[PDB]
């Protein structure tokens, strides 16, 4: 799930408002996503849709035949530092670390303006 995906975001990068700053960017950040990441912060992209592509494979994933794009977990933050609940079971604790290395990853790196909006034929 994905409202609480941009909390996360939100979280480490408060000034950000992630579903405008971090969506359309280089090749990974939105839905599909082709081709060589265009930098790092594209990447980390590039790395949480794996993230996500394995989840799925998982059998937990499976009998809740869950959702990742609907993954209901639970994190808080604080001090701009993120904890995904105890509480999670075996599928949505998955997606909660998908979500919450990707949004540290994001906090971590350059954010290049000018693959912002990248052509889909960079990719």
């Amino acid at each position: 799930a994905l409202w609480q995906f941009n909390g996360m975001i939100k979280c480490k990068i408060p000034s950000s408002e992630p579903l405008l700053d971090f969506n359309n960017y280089g090749c990974y950040c939105g839905l599909g996503g082709s081709g060589t990441p265009v930098d790092d912060l594209d990447r980390c992209c590039q790395t949480h849709d794996n993230c996500y592509k394995q989840a799925k494979k998982l059998d937990s994933c499976k009998v809740l035949v869950d959702n990742p794009y609907t993954n209901n977990y639970s994190y808080s933050c604080s001090n701009n530092e993120i904890t995904c609940s105890s509480e999670n079971n075996a599928c949505e604790a998955f997606i909660c670390n998908c979500d919450r290395n990707a949004a540290i990853c994001f906090s971590k790196v350059p954010y290049n303006k000018e693959h912002k909006n990248l052509d889909k034929k960079n990719c």
